[PDB]
């Protein structure tokens, strides 16, 4: 596990199989995903983690279909011509926009305390004094919500699987059931006593849920 900076792409990758691209969020650290880049590269898969241009994307040019193409565009020079997309909070909103937008790009989709539809404190208070960091978090929110998922999952054909804390507050487990209503093919699993990071509060069932899924499909 070694950080890559080619081109203006930074990223995380581990593993050598089958490429699984991750989106994290705006709270986003990358220890988030410590449980994903311990387990699935032991067990055949190569887990990548970019770094998205959230804040930096000109004045603004910020919205969630440039996150889209900005992934599409780092799948596109790693030479892939499909991968499994692991998204959570925004991440999984980019996530299922770029499915959208490019589904031959996507084998499988995977979504967790997703929207659509303790010291981290520390850095929400950068949004609110940043001064210029606010507009573009602004500038995401709007795009974000103008940005309904609702209408274009009816048929997003791809292999969805929704792993979701039983006790979400921030995108509460409603919203997990109304993507599983609307999405075609999709399979729905909860995580119990667990909240918005079901990667995090508990790798240890949220990648053996993963990794059975992946098993049943051939992914």
């Amino acid at each position: 596990d070694h950080l890559k900076q080619e081109g203006k792409f930074t990223y995380l990758e581990k593993g050598e199989g089958t490429p699984i691209v991750i989106l994290h969020g705006l709270m986003g650290g990358l220890s988030n995903f410590d449980g994903v880049i311990d387990y699935f590269p032991e067990k055949g898969y190569k887990v990548l983690i970019p770094e998205l241009p959230l804040y930096s994307m000109s004045l603004l040019k910020t919205s969630v279909g440039t996150f889209a193409r900005y992934l599409k565009e780092f799948v596109d020079f790693k030479g892939y011509e499909n991968v499994i997309l692991l998204g959570n909070s925004l991440g999984g909103h980019i996530a299922l926009l770029a499915t959208k937008m490019f589904p031959e790009i996507v084998q499988a989709l995977v979504i967790t305390g997703s929207s659509g539809l303790k010291e981290i404190v520390d850095e929400v208070y950068e949004t609110v004094s940043d001064r210029n960091k606010l507009v573009k978090t602004l500038a995401i929110a709007k795009s974000a919500i103008r940005h309904n998922m609702a209408k274009d999952l009816p048929k997003m054909k791809t292999p969805t699987c929704i792993i979701w804390g039983k006790n979400d507050n921030v995108t509460p487990p409603e919203v997990a059931e109304d993507f599983k209503r609307l999405l075609p093919d999709a399979d729905l699993y909860w995580i119990d006593k667990c909240g918005h990071a079901a990667m995090m509060e508990h790798p240890e069932e949220f990648n053996q849920l993963l990794h059975e899924w992946f098993k049943e499909r051939d992914f």
